[PDB]
């Protein structure tokens, strides 16, 4: 998926931007909150799954 159409912030999120929520949580941008849980508390599963991808195998060692 993409994380254009697919925000979905739960009460621990800050960010309000699709890309800089995105690059931190995708370890594009060194922060020591990144893997799936930063996709899941910004983002719904759908988003996520691409975000995992991302994170997991992209930039940051584990997701």
């Amino acid at each position: 998926t993409d994380p254009e159409e697919h925000f979905d912030p739960n009460t621990n999120c800050d960010y309000t931007n699709s890309q800089d929520a995105w690059d931190y949580c995708t370890n594009y941008i060194v922060n020591s909150s990144c893997g799936e849980i930063c996709c899941n508390d910004c983002f719904d599963e759908t988003g996520t799954g691409a975000c995992r991808a991302q994170a997991f195998g992209n930039s940051c060692l584990n997701w």
